[PDB]
């Protein structure tokens, strides 16, 4: 029971640093490119990883040259990926990510392929006992519900001392989603997801949607510069500042490193308060990296 | 394996590697979205010409800059599977290998381009220097760095002069960009291919005007070679005759992507193949109108 556990999407991401946004129908050079490992539950095992928090990937995954370097990349990070479906029908996703070396925005065109989603039964095939964590990106909705009331059963049949905690990111604005507040001890939404549904800042957010969240849970909200909030049972508001670098160069994943470092600091049981925190410290340490290397 | 003397025609140049993605609306910067579709595509002048000439049944030799990595892996397995001979590339220890991101715009056609980074160094004259030539009939010229590629060409020039007539090695260059260093690239090769859009730059409104306009920059004996999409294409040689070429646009335009690439390599192939200027504008002219109708390289035949 000492593995965190990541179920979601893992992307090559064919990243392209410019010094300027590029206007449409325009043509610039870029400073300089890379490839990265990148897929929102992908990036947060880096930054477990990061962090020396055994973890464990679990997404789909098509043979060829191209999952061979995602591998490559989950070892040497140390990332189990022995929990991988591998499709035989699709290609691996990949996104062309343009990232502005002036502001650290960046742009992302993904190209979904077919590939199917991990599912209920890929999942009904994984021995709970190694995780003291599981956190679900919110993708294929209704079947991960179903891996939801899995954990929980699970869980109804262990001392509290043993219960698996579990965490949801509701990152993008879709209806099929939505259901997935219901689940977790811990709920990641979006800024954008927010603006998305009325609200402009993260207190009206947590507000709004806590109604929607198991008993119980913690309500999570980034805000990039805003920072980040926070809403429990205790019906307290949370607030943490952002920590920006002087020099934002790279914000590609800065929410994934967020979520990944919130799970990293309540799994070590400290207070919600802490967490906060310290996603912050982390996802600012790395808006002033390209990458993931040095963050710590 | 064991390439015959004098079989290979060589391409010096460019490859990149083209990532191309179709949109609904261009992206609002900070954002994330789905394309329509996606594409990886080989792309770069000599590396282009390169599949023509295999496609056209001429055995062809790459040689370009790249750096081990996986984006090399892929281009490599491109070109191969486009019957290329690759071992000539000169891989680099510092560096990108080219990689370019295009953004096509599907609800009104406008392409944005994100062009390859500067990290990987250009073939050098000492690069070029360790190349047995014995191999090549032909060697083609990407016009890049050419005060460097000056040195080339003086050594395929040093070669040829001690070669019976039968076993010298025909040049041609291509200057394609409108940048003032390529200019003296003018001077070198037994065909000289000038684009439409230099020809421009230097203020030339057509093929007619350009060909008479910068023959005077050409080596004795050299053949000057302009296309101008559908005007068709132009060539002049020492006897001072304009020849010409209507194009054969095709039923209808479907990817110009490469269409001028596919014209050099036809005309190489043409002439190498011992035939006339005048057929070789021709066969040109044909072979490139019909690639406009074709997606890609596939069906050109
Ligand atoms: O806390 C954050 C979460 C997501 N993005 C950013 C960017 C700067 S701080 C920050």
């Amino acid at each position: 029971g000492s593995q965190i556990l990541c179920v979601g999407l893992v992307v090559l991401d064919v990243i392209s640093l410019v010094d300027k946004y590029p206007k449409e129908d325009s043509e610039i050079r870029c400073l300089s490119q890379r490839w990265q490992r990148g897929g929102n539950a992908s990036n947060s095992c880096t930054v477990l990883s990061l962090l020396g928090a055994p973890c464990a990937f679990m997404g789909s995954m098509a043979p060829g040259h191209v999952a061979d370097f995602l591998v490559a990349d989950f070892r040497r990070r140390g990332v189990d990926v022995s929990q991988v479906a591998w499709q035989s029908k699709g290609d691996t996703p990949s996104s062309c990510c343009i990232i502005n070396n002036s502001n650290g925005n960046r742009t992302i065109v993904l190209h979904d392929t077919s590939l199917p989603d991990v599912s209920a039964t890929d999942f009904e095939k994984v021995d709970l006992t190694q995780f003291k964590w599981i956190h679900i990106e919110g993708r294929n909705a209704s079947e991960q519900v179903k891996m939801l009331q899995r954990i929980d059963a699970h869980n109804t049949r262990q001392p509290p001392e043993q219960k698996i905690r579990v965490s949801v990111e509701v990152e993008k604005p879709r209806e099929e989603l939505f259901q997935l507040f219901g689940y977790g001890d811990v709920v990641f939404v979006s800024k954008d997801v927010a603006k998305h549904l009325g609200f402009q800042s993260a207190e009206e957010a947590l507000r709004g949607l806590y109604g929607r969240v198991r008993k119980g849970a913690v309500l999570v909200c980034a805000w990039a510069e805003e920072g980040a909030d926070a809403l429990g049972p205790d019906g307290k508001l949370l607030h943490s500042d952002a920590f920006p670098p002087p020099r934002v160069v790279d914000t590609l994943g800065a929410g994934d490193t967020f979520n990944a470092s919130v799970i990293f600091s309540l799994s070590q049981g400290r207070s919600v308060q802490e967490a906060l925190r310290f996603g912050c410290q982390v996802a600012g340490k790395k808006c002033g990296l390209q990458g993931f290397d040095g963050i710590v």
